[PDB]
């Protein structure tokens, strides 16, 4: 499957793509404002994620640091990134179907649209000003708006027992972005697409 990753933000981002134990394609790249990066993701990939990283510094060997979404200090991510990160999530070719979503379970850093470029399903978007409106206790100094699990490390926010409810903090994310997951047991906002669809992830879509 092809994913086109487009940075419509006015600032540079460092895109990342991983399935947690491996990079997808090159795993990461700098995207200046307006740039597009096309990656190939193997069919059958389960649990892939794409995200943006902000305020990164990398040396000539591809080692450094980002203020949001850092993946162990690498330009080319092999692992998932440090919150806060708005997440585009996908599992492809699962019994004939692809499943896509946007999640705020690991917080929010950059607004995002995640849409198919082929026929047969709709896209999803979270483009509200979550960082500007972020509750004081969730604000990340580096930028972004953390989720409550990251900040407080409680069973209720992290849904550790498999039983949890919505919270004041999850409802904040949900009010601003109804089409994104706001906590682990949120009513699913997953979209089912035809197997082997292609996609575009746009940072700062509006």
């Amino acid at each position: 499957a092809t994913f086109e990753i487009v940075n419509r933000c006015s600032y540079t981002v460092w895109a990342a793509a991983s399935k947690g134990d491996a990079a997808l394609d090159a795993g990461g790249r700098q995207l200046n404002s307006g740039e597009s990066w096309t990656i190939n993701v193997e069919p059958g990939t389960n649990g892939g994620k794409i995200w943006a990283r902000t305020d990164c510094y990398f040396d000539d060997s591809g080692s450094g640091i980002c203020k949001t979404g850092d993946c162990g200090g690498l330009l080319r991510c092999k692992r998932f990134g440090r919150p806060p990160t708005t997440l585009a999530e996908f599992s492809l070719n699962q019994y004939g179907k692809d499943y896509i979503d946007i999640s705020n379970i690991k917080g929010f850093n950059v607004p995002m649209n995640f849409s198919p470029t082929t026929r047969g399903c709709r896209g999803v978007r979270c483009a509200a000003d979550i960082v500007g409106q972020c509750p004081a206790k969730l604000k990340a100094p580096g930028g972004g708006c953390n989720d409550a699990c990251t900040v407080f490390q409680t069973s209720e926010y992290c849904c550790t027992t498999g039983k949890c409810g919505p919270t004041e903090y999850s409802r904040f994310f949900k009010r601003l972005c109804p089409d994104a997951f706001s906590y682990v047991l949120d009513k699913p906002t997953t979209v089912t697409c035809p197997g082997s669809s292609n996609y575009r992830v746009t940072f700062c879509p509006t």
